[PDB]
């Protein structure tokens, strides 16, 4: 028929002509925006920058003598301090240029969440992705593990496992660029697992592979799990989101890590000894030594570091 | 010192005031944008859905006798294709959601520029990372194939060709994401590739190894070559943004990719009579003659199909 078909065609219009003229408006307000935080954001990199150099100045001009009132100094330098804070946290809301790795991956996008809720439920999310995948790890190693499949499937779970810690560096560089106090060693500690894992994937069929392969899906499958644990606990810390039960867990879990961080300078122990016996294959067997071993000494001396930082309240 | 310091301080004080003044102003007008536009992008989505809905009811009913002036149904009908093209470029200016894949790696990042200038930037961006890194890859392997490095250099090589297809992958489906027609094939080549550079890195050192690395980094060579030709060729196209010349250039250039594609025909075939003589690794070298196989199956069918469709004007 027309009829019927013509009129809703002809109330179809009507939406039409109308969100036209919506977005046809919002165009100029997205143009004046873009506008305005190009010069906010110019206007503040500016005024940082020579407030820095103040800071220099007055820094090297500081040690005179104390004869004059110079606690009005150290105010105007608390003032300084509140300041570059200030300057900090309202920068945070506004989008930043990616910096150098995410700009070699993806390169010349504004990914800068601006809402303080958008910012967290993305946090959140990352968390959720990190247990969903160590939960499908752990089934996997288990399975390649005591199940008797050592020919193939060694393969393919060290091909998830260099994914699991690509993805891992990207979202973890997106977090740092969005803001957060990670930038200490974790970023460096994802790469040196990469090279672990990809050296042990080129790890060819010997003899000695199997007593290795014993001790390394073993080891695995226990960082996996205090993996899912630290997880939980985190979760619940932002579920939170108290003091004293937080640092009671922390106490509780800090024994584990330190297990696996003893475990980890074992394996890399027996690695050692296993190449100094007659073997080939010393391309793999000590470029996978190494790992292990520079792995094991930053994560004990970043945890030591952190836990007296902690217990330093 | 302190007169001087203080009045500095004061000078900033007052351009700090100013910032914040007009900071403070222009989080209400980031508020009601975001405000808008999700208004302005469930209505089209709305719209867009009840149209296409009539669009099936009306195409249902269409073949009925045209003993009327059906002619009017065909005007109404451009009218619905019209009306899709008009909600589609209107869309491409707004915000989308990732998808699926994106999702999985980055995971809710509002990825989408919203600016003809700024994607055409992006694009151009990602067309000259394509150039340097195949510049980067060609080098590799003209050192690895002739320089006589056999040993370990193709493991290295190996890691540099799975990352870059990776991620040349994730560019891929950003570009896809803010608007381009490559949905057809060219997102599953990525991943076979991908594969086939894997598997043949999982490959250890036999005797037939040799002539097959002999062939392979010789045609990979090539392939690199011919990538830059066309980026060389697409990037004079994009700066001519006439056609008689592109035209000439594209048909100047598909005799080389149709000798790529048989070089691809001919290695898979070297491939599978390689295996059928006795020889182990029967897992590797079989499962790394699938790929070339189908990646030339697919490729050669792509092209034959786009230059049909082209020669169709
Ligand atoms: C104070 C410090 C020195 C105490 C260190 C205790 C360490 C050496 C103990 C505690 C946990 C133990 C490890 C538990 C698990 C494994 C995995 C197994 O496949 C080999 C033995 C090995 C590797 C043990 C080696 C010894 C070990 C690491
Ligand atoms: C009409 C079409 C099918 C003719 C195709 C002829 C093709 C198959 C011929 C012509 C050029 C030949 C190639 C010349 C160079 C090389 C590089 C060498 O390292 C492997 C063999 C290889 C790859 C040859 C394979 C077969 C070849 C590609």
């Amino acid at each position: 028929p027309l009829g019927d078909c013509l009129r809703d065609w002809e109330d179809l219009q009507q939406d039409f002509q109308n969100i036209q003229e919506t977005h046809r408006l919002y165009r100029l307000k997205l143009e004046e925006l873009t506008k305005l935080q190009n010069n906010c954001t110019s206007s503040i990199t500016r005024q940082k920058k020579r407030l820095q150099e103040l800071a220099l100045a007055l820094k090297k001009c500081k040690p005179s003598l104390p004869a004059e009132a110079e606690g009005a100094a150290q105010e105007l330098e608390n003032q300084m301090k509140e300041r570059q804070g200030l300057f900090f946290d309202m920068e945070a809301y506004l989008p930043k240029k990616n910096g150098l790795y995410l700009s070699l991956v993806l390169g010349n996008v504004n990914v800068t969440l601006l809402s303080k809720q958008a910012k967290f439920a993305y946090k959140d999310e990352y968390e959720k992705f990190k247990l969903y995948l160590t939960i499908i790890l752990i089934l996997i190693s288990f399975t390649c593990r005591f199940l008797l499949n050592s020919r193939v499937t060694d393969a393919a779970f060290n091909f998830l496992l260099v994914w699991y810690y690509c993805t891992l560096t990207i979202r973890e560089s997106i977090l740092i660029n969005n803001g957060s106090r990670i930038k200490g060693w974790w970023v460096f500690h994802h790469y040196v697992s990469t090279f672990l894992s990809g050296v042990m994937l080129t790890w060819p069929d010997g003899l000695m592979y199997q007593k290795f392969r014993n001790q390394f899906l073993s080891f695995s499958m226990y960082q996996s799990f205090v993996q899912f644990l630290q997880y939980y606990y985190q979760s619940g810390c932002l579920y939170r989101l108290f003091q004293s039960w937080m640092w009671r867990g922390l106490t509780f879990l800090l024994p584990f890590l330190f297990f696996g961080h003893f475990w980890q300078l074992f394996n890399a122990l027996t690695l050692f000894n296993l190449a100094q016996d007659p073997q080939c294959k010393e391309w793999q067997v000590l470029m996978c030594g190494f790992p292990f071993l520079l792995l094991f000494l930053g994560n004990f001396f970043t945890t030591l570091r952190v836990v007296h930082h902690k217990f330093h309240s």
